[PDB]
Parts: C-alpha cells; sequence; structure tokens
C-alpha cells in the first residue's frame, strides 16, 4: 500500500500507550472488545491466550482499576476468541469466535455484561460478523465471508439474526486482500461509522475506518487510522505479525478526539488518541453504557 506508506508519513497521534492487564499473569491479552461502562466503571473484554500457542484462547471480563489499567473479574469466562459488543435496545449483544480445528462460528449472547445468554450464531467457517442499531431502530448487520468480502444487510431485529440471513448478506464495495468491521457506530446523519481492519499480503493489518450509507450502500471517507508503529513497541505473537493491528473500537472523548483501542501484534492491546474519523458525516449517537 502506497496509502499505508503515506499514512506512516502523515500519521497524527496525540497519545500512545499499551494497556496493562492484571490477574492474568503468564498470558497475553489482545483483540479486546471496545471498552464499555457498567455499574459505574469502565470495563473491557479481552482475548486471553498463551503467547506460544495458537487457537487456545478464552475470554475474560476486565474492570478498569487505573489509567489504561484493567483487572480481570474473578470467575467469569467464555470459550471464545476476539470478543465484541454492541448495544441494541438497552442491552448488550456480546459475541465472540467459537472454535470446534474442524470449524468456527460467530456466537451471539444477549443480556447484561454480567448475565449473557447464548441466543444465535453465524454460518460455519465465518467470523468478523458485527451489528448495530440503526437510526430507525432496526438492525444493521455486517458479514465477512473469507475463503474475502464485507457484506451488509438490514434486518428487522435481533430475533432474525442467524446463519442463513448472515450468509446471504450482499457484499459492499470495500475490499487479494481482506478485512472486517470490528465496531459499528450510528451517526447523527443516519449513516454508519465503521471501525475495522484492512489486511493484505508479513501479514499487514491496519486500523481502518469508513462510512456506510445503509440505504444507498455507498462507501465514503475510507481511511487508515492506525498501524503498529502508532502504538508503543512490543513483540508480536510471531514475527509475521510485526505489522499487524486489529481494531477493537473507538471511544468518544470530551475534548472532541477519540481513543482508538486495538489489538497489537496479536499479543497486546493498545490505545492511541486520534482525530475524529467520521468528520463531516455527523456525530456518534448513543453509547456503550449499560444499565444494570
Amino acid at each position: 500500500k502506497q496509502v499505508k506508506a503515506a499514512f506512516e508519513a502523515n500519521k497524527r497521534v496525540y497519545e500512545s500507550v499499551l494497556l496493562t492487564f492484571k490477574g492474568v499473569d503468564g498470558y497475553d491479552v489482545y483483540n479486546c472488545s471496545v471498552p464499555f461502562s457498567y455499574k459505574g466503571k469502565t470495563h473491557i473484554y479481552g482475548r486471553v491466550e498463551k503467547r506460544d500457542i495458537w487457537a487456545a484462547s478464552h475470554v475474560r471480563l476486565f474492570e478498569e482499576t487505573g489509567k489504561d489499567e484493567f483487572t480481570a473479574v474473578p470467575e467469569l469466562s467464555w470459550e471464545l476468541e476476539d470478543p465484541y459488543i454492541a448495544k441494541i435496545n438497552n442491552e448488550m449483544i456480546f459475541g465472540g469466535t467459537r472454535v470446534r480445528i474442524l470449524s468456527y462460528y460467530g456466537y451471539f449472547y444477549r443480556g447484561t455484561p454480567d448475565e449473557l445468554t447464548y441466543f444465535t450464531r453465524g454460518p460455519g467457517c465465518m467470523k468478523d460478523i458485527r451489528v448495530l442499531q440503526l437510526q430507525d431502530g432496526r438492525l444493521g448487520v455486517f458479514s465477512r465471508p473469507r475463503v474475502a468480502s464485507i457484506g451488509f444487510v438490514i434486518l428487522n431485529s435481533i430475533d432474525e439474526l442467524g446463519a442463513e440471513v448472515i450468509a446471504k448478506a450482499p457484499p459492499l464495495d470495500i475490499l487479494n486482500a481482506w478485512g472486517g468491521v470490528n465496531q459499528a457506530y450510528l451517526l447523527s446523519s443516519g449513516k454508519v461509522g465503521c471501525i475495522g481492519h484492512y489486511s493484505y499480503e508479513q501479514s499487514v493489518y491496519v486500523n481502518y475506518a469508513f462510512v456506510l450509507d445503509p440505504q444507498s450502500r455507498a462507501i465514503t471517507g475510507a481511511k487508515i487510522i492506525g498501524t503498529k508503529s502508532c502504538y508503543p513497541p512490543c513483540e508480536p505473537k510471531v514475527p509475521l505479525l510485526a505489522d499487524c493491528v486489529f481494531a477493537s473500537g473507538i471511544v468518544m472523548r470530551s475534548d472532541g478526539k477519540v481513543d482508538l483501542y486495538s489489538g497489537v501484534g496479536d499479543s497486546h492491546e493498545g490505545r492511541i488518541t486520534i482525530d475524529y474519523p467520521f468528520k463531516g458525516h455527523g456525530t456518534i449517537i448513543g453509547d456503550l453504557h449499560f444499565p444494570m
């Protein structure tokens, strides 16, 4: 990518840190959910795995206990990779990758961050499936067939979410390379702000943003918003992923900037402070603050 080289040359980063995680000594923590809030505290789900082994993750819930410091909450876990969250009608829709290696699936749970109940899943051998609540209240769904396209279909509600409709979602004009939506946002324009990953063959993963018009299905404001060099130095899982970052999501800041959270090198979780990435397409509507 000439775009990547331009980005590296032109990047605009105001703060750059690696999260510190406690209560999981011995493990890597990476490809987190976007942070969220519950019972008065900032929380995050993380993918917890030993650095020297593959496909051996579980998910933990972490509570903020200091600036960019997160402590695991005792005795809660999920048998998944790459956790991800959304708010639909005042509740959490939590998901992760479930691995059988025979097969894998996007698994979906609903409830409170404390009480999540499995309810549905995507098609076999598909991951990187994401949702949000649209302006009019229906459900936007993003799919990710790879064997790669990013697809999108509007459904009536979470009750219609399942493997078939997911699979048949028509493609969007976004991606020999691949990628995914990691966190979708509703914008005051009615349009959809996505934060995700753009990937190509080093397996290069950069943090990526674009805006979707859920009706015309037009794609705008596409851009690189982060790379590996944006975050402090750290060893990847393997050398091959020395130029890999896998988006978690953004958090709106009161000074008008955003904090971008990302998996780093498949071994750490980073946060960089960057300019609002959906400039000109409106402000973000709603939040990831969950009622108990």
